[PDB]
């Protein structure tokens, strides 16, 4: 074939937060630099065109504004959604930071403790941390007046709460206080839009010319011979010879492409638990790609992946505004806060739906402490009640357990390629149901003391030992998938060494969820970033590169 | 503005339904969810060396494949989680288009059809004249990468089968064999689209809207008084109404009628009482003294497929199909590009089979073969040549007892409940005869092996560690059945909703049992008929 490619010095895999952060570390320091992403654009800066009709004057996409979040799951044509991953991935420049909640928190000590699986030499997380959160600054007043809207859900559950003795704080002025502590939802936005990694981390990048961003490239594999990573397989024929584009000698693969996409890659590079290649072996396309047999790396890819077992709890109290379910925010919003949002950027749609967080530490029968996380917001998805109620009065807390819990589960590909769940995650050790009920009690344990609060899913008639039996597991996805090619220190139990390197190659690299060990104690996205700055420091500090 | 017909949805069911009635005079407004597909139709997504030609993926036969292997397939309806088209002509755009015209037996009343529909020849007739079928689609009248067809042919002979042109004669299948027959024209994707819907598309009286979703239908008891969208400019916060007479058809395919349906309070309880737990989505339903109890989603069947795998030293197995839209073979290329001949101009299956088996319980099943050059998955333990690859698939169809169940999960999206494959023990036993049958003189044709199963496996042993779920043929149908009692059906013999003054479905769930053969031939001519008993029907507009 005739065309020519450019050699890189990284090709990174996916434009997620691991991977922006990663091209972006990179790029700084001077490297060539060419990052790749399937989807297409998000956000308007990234050349993202789906805007409201009542935001067309703006061209603020659904993607840049915060109240659209829930506008996300309610769409009769959801296009950022991978369409060959079974469960929810953002497929769009961003990746899940396009599409999610944005609740943002800033890792404490113990999310990056050896304890939980992180070598010795990444403890001391607070320099990545702190670059962090000089990009991304946390806000609990996203609004640019800086009052906060729609709150009505945050004043009723902070008098639950109260009342079980928490206390209110500014939950990332102090990352450390987690237990019997709640506060105002914070998120990574500035100037009350989306933010995150998309508008800053990629700006400063795109700005260099030693960086160059492809969107619409789908990687199918990479390329090698043994433990040498030539370059990736791609299905794009003008950024080199039938798609495939080379490092340099000296060059570098980052897999960046999330929990699922990652593990895809790796399966049909050879690398992984020999039923996963052996499934990508039974697509005769695909096996054309595939390395010899004896050139195979058998490594945990897609065990032990750990994802938040969460039950959505639904009550009603009068004082609450459902905000029309979130119904109305695309086609059909109240017309006030919708101009007041296209004016300056304040008001309801300047935050997600989310309102309160909360956390307690429990302490487990098999010595592990546990943490449980409400996250409060008006509306609800799926309510069960045999006794008439209010749906404009409805609000959810969502719980779940984060920090501590022992199950682990399985991701992988199915025959047709696909990324799904082999073995669901939730739930799998019986101490962290145990404890989940324990704490889903606790919740609930004072809502007499609360005049006009009544719990209506599962409702009076239901018990909550009915309803975890009872719930469909699958929907206690929580989305914060982790942990599916851990970082650790053998092969035999991890798929990545202390420098992120997939073990068995020279020159492969994962910066991306699957390489955190456990869940942190709050929603991912914060530990991710700032374990996405500390693997960019690794690799820059690790000789022999280019 | 007011319509006397609303229909839902522009597949062949919903096109052909606003063709005929908007023929008639009838003010008649189709809606599709989805966008454009082929040229003609607005569609843009052309193969890098098709650009010339404006003809995308869905109008070039031969990139039927490419349909299942594209990084970004917008094609799929993304809230069912099977297969189902979501784009202007539904499946009949992204389908193999196999095409059999209905034998008599598709349209018996012992399977389930009222007496009055029996008589489909004035309406297969319509359709055959609109459609013409073609075992030959490409323009130079040639047949193309035929190998695997010369090879099958061979060991069907070795069973007693005979060679026929199959619609020629279509009440006859049993020990017949031909070359695979399509509803192209010209070289290129036909269908609906190129017909049907062009001729609707002429006349003043009839309005295409693409990108609309219904989400239910609005009633007041029985009287259905229009359509809810989610296009804020079509009518009042998304709401179309249709004219004091007027009627809306419901043509949205298996999944989604049902959940439309169901949406609307029509279906069994807890299939409404799932819509009931999202709150939006229950803001919509009538009260519950006013749901009406129909087996919406019951009775649903789809062929179960099975796919045998085989090698023969004289097979093009075409690259597995992989690299017809990026890089194809430029001969080939070329030749579709000058005159839509070629390769290109078919699809990938070459050779159709059929025949009648006895069941033990008194039915007679009807297994037909389908042949093509690749394969999607091989599971060998032994080397091959992947060049070599095609695949026979074997599905049961006429007489099969198998019933499953479709409907919605928790978020509204359409899926199986109860998988239809093999539910009844005789449709497997019978299954199995076909597949031992198929195999039974492999050892006569030199260079034939099977590799999937490969030697190790038995047949009864791939059977059983078959994953169900791939087993689906996308033939979906009876899942809103025509009946004479809705304690077992859902429409009547005028395809009006039982309990309803004005609500109708023209789409593959009337159909109360899978036909002979792949069943679009079927479904348009039933979309006929059924087009011809509404307009017949009094009290309409
Ligand atoms: C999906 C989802 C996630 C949420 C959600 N909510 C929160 C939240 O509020 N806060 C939080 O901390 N985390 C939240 N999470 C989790 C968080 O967003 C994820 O943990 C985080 O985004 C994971 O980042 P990664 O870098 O591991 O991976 P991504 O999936 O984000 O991005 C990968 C990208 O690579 C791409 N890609 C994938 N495969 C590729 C391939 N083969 N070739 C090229 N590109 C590829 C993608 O298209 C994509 O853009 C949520 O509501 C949803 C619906
Ligand atoms: C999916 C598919 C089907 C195939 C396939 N192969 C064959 C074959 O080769 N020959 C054959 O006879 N049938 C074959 N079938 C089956 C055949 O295509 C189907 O049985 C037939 O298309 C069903 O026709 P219906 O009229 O029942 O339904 P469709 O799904 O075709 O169309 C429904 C339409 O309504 C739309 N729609 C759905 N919900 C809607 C809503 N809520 N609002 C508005 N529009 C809606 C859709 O977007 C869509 O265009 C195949 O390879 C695939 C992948
Ligand atoms: C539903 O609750 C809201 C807010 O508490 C109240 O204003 C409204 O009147 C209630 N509706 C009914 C039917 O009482
Ligand atoms: C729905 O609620 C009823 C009682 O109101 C309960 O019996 C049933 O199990 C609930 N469903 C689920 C899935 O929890
Ligand atoms: C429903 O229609 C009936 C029969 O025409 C009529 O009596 C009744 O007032 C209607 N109800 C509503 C709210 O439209
Ligand atoms: C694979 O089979 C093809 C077609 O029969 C043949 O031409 C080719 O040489 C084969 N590859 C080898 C050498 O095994
Ligand atoms: C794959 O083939 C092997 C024999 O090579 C067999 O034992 C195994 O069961 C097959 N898998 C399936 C799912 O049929
Ligand atoms: C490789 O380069 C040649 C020109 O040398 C082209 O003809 C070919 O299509 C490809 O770009
Ligand atoms: C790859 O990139 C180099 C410079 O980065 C170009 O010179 C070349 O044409 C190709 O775009
Ligand atoms: C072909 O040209 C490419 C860029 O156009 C170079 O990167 C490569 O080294 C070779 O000269
Ligand atoms: C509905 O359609 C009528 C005519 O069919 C228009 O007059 C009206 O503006 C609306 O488009
Ligand atoms: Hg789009
Ligand atoms: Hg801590
Ligand atoms: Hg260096
Ligand atoms: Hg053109
Ligand atoms: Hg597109
Ligand atoms: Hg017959
Ligand atoms: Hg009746
Ligand atoms: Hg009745
Ligand atoms: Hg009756």
């Amino acid at each position: 074939p005739t065309v020519s490619a450019t050699p890189y010095d990284y090709i990174i895999v996916g434009a997620g937060p691991g991977g922006i952060i990663a091209a972006d570390r990179l790029s700084e320091a001077g490297k060539k630099v060419l990052l790749l992403e399937r989807g297409g654009p998000s956000t308007k800066q990234t050349g993202g065109t789906y805007v409201a009709p009542w935001a067309t004057s703006s061209g603020l996409t659904k993607f840049d504004i915060p109240g659209l979040f829930e506008s996300l799951f309610t769409d009769s044509n959801p296009f950022w959604w991978c369409k060959d991953i079974t469960v929810f991935a953002g497929c769009l420049v961003g990746g899940g930071t396009s599409v999610n909640g944005a609740l943002y928190w800033y890792p404490n000590d113990g999310d990056f403790s050896s304890s939980v699986g992180w070598p010795s030499s990444w403890t001391n997380h607070a320099p990545y941390t702190s670059k962090l959160s000089s990009r991304l600054p946390s806000t609990d007043h996203p609004s640019t007046d800086g009052q906060r809207y729609l709150e009505q859900s945050f004043n009723v559950v902070s008098q639950l709460l109260k009342g079980q003795g928490y206390n209110q704080a500014t939950i990332n002025d102090n990352p450390n206080y987690k237990d019997h502590v709640f506060g105002y939802s914070a998120f990574d936005f500035l100037n009350g839009k989306r933010a995150g990694p998309v508008a800053t981390y990629l700006q400063t990048a795109l700005a260099r010319p030693n960086f160059t961003f492809k969107t619409n490239v789908m990687v199918s594999n990479v390329v090698r011979n043994g433990s040498q990573i030539l370059g990736v397989q791609t299905n794009d024929p003008t950024l080199g010879p039938n798609g495939f584009i080379p490092v340099t000698p000296k060059g570098r693969v980052i897999l960046s492409a999330g929990a699922f996409g990652t593990s895809r890659i790796l399966f049909q590079s050879g690398i992984g638990p020999t039923d996963m290649i052996q499934t990508v072996q039974s697509n005769p396309t695909a096996a054309a790609a595939l390395p010899p047999q004896n050139q195979w790396i058998n490594l945990p890819v897609g065990m032990n992946a750990q994802d938040n077992p969460s039950i959505n709890l639904v009550f009603t109290h009068p004082s609450i505004d459902a905000y029309e379910n979130w119904a109305d925010v695309w086609s059909n919003p109240r017309p006030a806060d919708a101009a007041q949002y296209l004016a300056n950027q304040s008001g309801v749609f300047a935050g997600a739906s989310p309102k309160l967080n909360f956390w307690r530490a429990y302490s487990g029968s098999d010595g592990f402490t546990r943490y449980a996380q409400g996250t409060v917001r008006p509306g609800a998805a799926s309510v069960n009640s045999s006794l008439p109620y209010n749906a404009s009065q409805i609000f959810t807390i969502t719980v779940y357990l984060s920090t501590g819990i022992q199950s682990r589960g399985r991701i992988g590909i199915d025959a047709a390629l696909r990324g799904t769940v082999l073995t669901p995650p939730w739930l799998v050790n019986p101490v962290d149901k145990t404890v989940l009920l324990q704490a889903l009690h606790d919740v609930v344990s004072n809502i007499g003391s609360i005049p006009g609060l009544t719990m209506i899913t599962p409702d009076v008639t239901q018990t909550l030992e009915e309803y975890v039996d009872a719930y469909d597991p699958a929907t206690m996805n929580s989305n914060h998938w982790v942990s599916s090619t851990t970082i650790g220190s053998s092969p035999q139990s991890a798929v990545v060494d202390s420098n992120v390197k997939v073990f068995g190659t020279n020159n492969l690299f994962i910066v991306d969820a699957g390489i955190i060990p456990h869940l942190p104690t709050g929603n991912p996205q914060g530990t991710l970033m700032s374990a996405a700055e500390q693997a960019a420091a690794k690799i820059l500090a690790l000789a022999g590169g280019p």
